[PDB]
């Protein structure tokens, strides 16, 4: 049609992508993903309830922690409902349904309607127990006050949804390479590695002989592998290397038609710089004009009881309870194998399991189907995220492993949908092929509740436009969930694209004007604020969702208070008024939008905090980490949400003691001057107290916990937190300074400090409980975020920092030496960070 035009144009504009581009592509994989992707959204569309959906209820199963009982004291819930200018206090009971709350509201005062949080987008509704609401949770957690308003449903009709309408060996020809540029340093030699990958394991490999490295290098060779056409799996890739390593580039052997490639191909290879998720991309290199370039020939097509013994099974089982990061030797595969039946009724084995499948055999892969139709013990198994993600990573290439792995994801209530998408969304890098299980999985259940869509739109977005290898694929599945969200959600990405795409060019501009010079004059500003004023016209949307935090609305720019901040870079600190004119305090909304920084990688960093406080949860603890919003627009851009009333440590120094000069009693001086009352600083000392051992614990198991004060913070209120996570020694950050707070000095003790050892500990062994899904998350994150990581090594780090194998005692132990280094350091380290980061 016509409008179809304008509404691709849209698209194009929301995912920062045009999916109709064919400019780097080999085949129509995309193109098909999208055609297959239109069934998976419609149904999901059509079957979710139009009016829950339209108010995204914001609930969980799970049972109220004991920490929040502590203050629910009376069986009674206290919610204020405003409703113009009257608020009416009302009491409940923790079992109530807002609706029975409703009801149990007019019989107050009898001389349709829904219960909304006063200035915020959230819905308190459906047949769900108050004690059970997100929001009720965080206002207890937090002493506040419940107080919700009563007002109208949204109309649902605002989520409308626009009308749509052999057995011969294999070989390969390396025909040869060519690169525009050469004039480099020495002449080397150079030769072309073929590998047929799988699960990042080598099945075969041949080579080329070296060459003089000239601007065209041919061949015209044959490459033939002791693997047959018949034995080639699903998944598996063609991977082609240069060395003289240079160069790479892959080929899936099958496509997405369970047809074997073939025909002439030239593919643009991608670079590599001074083993991680780009490295097993499909997609080839976009820029055509300086990009090695290599030519090859594909000319080669259907694809189709004993009781373990005493003594092995005690084998067995030791490798099964083995970590994750631990290698199967060859023995190990064996067992594994030929007593398949066996493991099969062990799911912690699975991964173990699958990975000893010899994929490279059609016998084998055909029996590991014949397998897995024996589901059975899988099927009943109680979800485990942690186990379902090892089968979601580099490793698996199988769709039908893959599958019953994305099959256990299906349980999880949106709750811990949005505990892992960021990660569940990291893992589509994995997948061989565009569409796939977990595609759909996220492309339903963003479809299904507006609050996980949110995400996920941002989540992909933020994919497609730093990232080369994988945007192509995001942006696939990123189309087809903004094509059923709804014209309401359509029109709010709209809003919060279009705020952002203006602040991003208004970022630039002034970043430019100033290099490493820390100044910020009259002159920078003036010129900013200038910008801002262009904005607050016919550009700047009357509001948008403040992204990370999408019950939020933004309204016009404060641009008093608006300024560009002394850092190395440029970050713009912006503020905004709240939207809602039901909003409890005048307090404005901060933002800061900041250039030149991996982005990506503190989002990682704070989804994996998130989950080491739920794990704590499930305990009864409360670590008060502080987790704050930060959302990646574009390559190094983005913006991060500003915590009110918050310091560094260092300024707090800086402060007294001075410039550069480190006093152990000013930290205690700023709480006690900031506390209104003593009962407030006697609350934000015990603050401290949790705060400061949940960082101490959670740095330390991520190995960041060796920090310099500047990028340590703290609330008036007592909360400490870390920032910056953008990529002597010590463990972690206890100075002198943390410990006087909590009453001790020199290897002295002291009830909160005591107190403060305790909790380290109890919350230290609750993460190990959690050993596998943490390290399987730290492994994940570092192949898909940060650049490049070591193999082994690296990932190697949290086995030690978990003490894998030893016992609670040793542990505890462990952790309580780690707090005596800090204590023998003092000011060492901290005094010391002025140098550099390295070991």
């Amino acid at each position: 049609s016509e409008e179809s035009q304008a509404f691709q144009r849209q698209l194009t504009a929301l995912i920062g992508y045009d999916v109709t581009d064919v400019s780097n592509v080999h085949d129509d994989e995309l193109e098909f993903t999208r055609r297959g992707l239109v069934t998976p959204r419609m149904a999901e569309v059509a079957s979710r309830d139009p009016k829950l959906y339209a108010m995204h209820p914001w609930v969980t199963s799970k049972p109220l922690p004991e920490y929040l009982w502590k203050k629910i004291a009376n069986n009674c819930i206290f919610i204020v409902i405003h409703r113009s200018t009257t608020s009416q206090t009302i009491k409940v009971s923790p079992d109530d349904t807002p609706g029975a709350i409703l009801q149990s509201f007019f019989t107050k005062m009898a001389k349709d309607f829904v219960l909304r949080v006063c200035g915020r987008d959230e819905y308190l509704v459906g047949e769900t127990p108050i004690k059970n609401f997100q929001w009720v949770r965080h206002c207890l957690k937090n002493g506040e006050e419940i107080h919700v308003v009563l007002d109208t449903p949204p109309d649902p009709a605002l989520d409308e949804v626009r009308k749509e309408e052999c057995d011969r060996k294999f070989r390969v020809k390396i025909r040869g390479i060519d690169i525009p540029v050469l004039p480099r340093n020495t002449d080397l030699t150079v030769f072309v590695e073929a590998n047929i990958q799988h699960g990042q394991q080598v099945l075969c490999q041949r080579r080329t002989s070296p060459k003089p490295f000239t601007e065209e290098v041919l061949w015209n060779v044959w490459l033939e592998f002791s693997i047959k056409i018949k034995d080639l799996p699903k998944g598996a890739l063609l991977n082609l290397q240069i060395y003289c390593l240079l160069y790479y580039v892959n080929l899936l052997l099958i496509d997405h038609r369970f047809l074997l490639r073939r025909g002439e191909y030239v593919l643009h290879m991608w670079q590599i710089s001074g083993f991680n998720a780009d490295k097993l991309t499909s997609a080839t290199n976009p820029d055509k004009e300086n990009s090695m370039s290599i030519s090859i020939l594909l000319d080669n097509h259907p694809i189709a009881r004993a009781e373990m013994p005493n003594q092995l099974r005690k084998q067995l089982e030791a490798i099964i309870a083995t970590d994750p990061l631990n290698p199967l030797t060859a023995e190990d595969k064996e067992l594994l194998w030929h007593f398949r039946y066996e493991s099969l009724k062990h799911p912690k084995a699975y991964p173990k399991l699958f990975s000893s499948v010899k994929w490279g055999q059609q016998e084998i892969v055909a029996k590991t189907y014949q397998l897995l139709a024996r589901r059975e013990v899988w099927d009943q198994s109680a979800l485990d995220v942690g186990l379902t993600m090892q089968l979601l990573d580099c490793n698996f290439s199988d769709e039908n492993v893959r599958a019953i792995a994305v099959q256990k994801l299906e349980s999880l209530e949106d709750d811990d949908v949005l505990h892992y998408l960021l990660q569940l969304v990291q893992a589509v890098k994995f997948e061989p092929y565009h569409d796939s299980a977990l595609a759909r999985f996220l492309l339903k259940r963003g479809l299904r509740n507006k609050r996980i869509g949110h995400f996920l739109f941002w989540f992909l977005r933020s994919e497609i436009a730093q990232s080369r290898h994988y945007q192509q694929r995001f942006a696939v599945i990123l189309e087809a969930y903004l094509r059923g969200c709804g014209t309401a959600m359509l029109h709010d990405f709209t809003q919060q694209v279009q705020v952002i795409e203006m602040l991003q060019k208004v970022t630039l501009d002034i970043k430019s004007l100033s290099a490493e010079k820390y100044d910020v004059s009259s002159q920078v500003i003036s010129q900013l604020k200038q910008k801002l004023e262009n904005l607050q016209n016919s550009q700047l949307p009357e509001s948008f969702r403040v992204p990370y935090d999408p019950g939020l609305k933004a309204g016009a720019l404060a641009i008093e208070k608006c300024k560009v901040m002394a850092s190395k870079k440029k970050p713009l600190w912006l503020e905004f008024k709240c939207a809602d004119p039901t909003a409890l305090s005048n307090e404005t909304i901060g933002i800061i939008f900041k250039h030149g920084d991996d982005l990506r990688q503190d989002m990682l960093i704070l989804q994996i905090l998130r989950i080491m406080e739920s794990i704590w949860e499930t305990e009864s603890l409360d670590l008060c980490l502080l987790p704050y919003g930060c959302i990646s627009t574009g390559d190094k851009i983005g913006m991060i949400e500003i915590v009110k009333d918050a310091t560094t440590i260092a300024k707090i120094q800086q402060s007294t003691v001075g410039n550069t000069g480190f006093k152990d009693e000013v930290l205690n001086h700023w709480l006690k001057e900031k506390s209104p009352t003593e009962e407030k600083f006697q609350a934000a000392v015990e603050r401290f107290v949790y705060s400061c051992a949940g960082y101490c614990v959670a740095t330390f198991v991520l190995g960041i916990g060796d920090r310099h004060n500047d990028n340590i913070m703290i609330t008036e209120t007592g909360n400490l937190f870390h920032i910056d996570f953008g990529h002597e020694r010590v463990p972690f950050v206890l100075t002198p300074d943390f410990l006087f707070v909590m009453g001790t000095s020199g290897k002295k003790t002291s009830p909160h400090f005591q107190k403060f050892q305790d909790i380290c500990v109890k919350a230290y062994l609750a993460l190990r409980h959690h050993t596998n899904l943490l390290i399987i998350l730290f492994s994940m994150m570092l192949m898909t975020g940060m650049p490049q990581l070591t193999s082994k090594e690296d990932i190697e780090y949290i086995r030690d920092a978990l003490t894998v194998g030893k016992n609670e005692e040793d542990a505890k132990k462990y952790f309580l030496d780690q707090i005596e280094v800090c204590r023998d350091k003092g000011w060492t380290v901290q005094f010391n960070w002025f140098l550099h980061l390295v070991l």
